[PDB]
């Protein structure tokens, strides 16, 4: 689960939700998935997700968990 997440699994999690073109820099931050849920709209433009739909697909996978 969410909390249990290497870096590796949130690049694998976001493959999976079709936002892998932003697996590598999220991987290159060493974000692991206790940090997901913490991500600020700043964080998320720091990490390259700069198309607030992307961020809104993010958002919304994280409530589906
Ligand atoms: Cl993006
Ligand atoms: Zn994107």
């Amino acid at each position: 689960m969410l909390q249990l997440w290497s870096k590796f699994d949130v690049g694998d999690w976001l493959e999976s939700i079709h936002l892998g073109e932003h697996r590598d820099r999220f991987e290159d931050h060493e974000i692991e998935g206790a940090h997901l849920p913490a991500l600020t709209k700043e964080d998320f433009v720091e990490l390259g997700v700069t198309r607030v739909g992307h961020r809104e697909n993010i958002e919304r996978a994280l409530r589906q968990l």
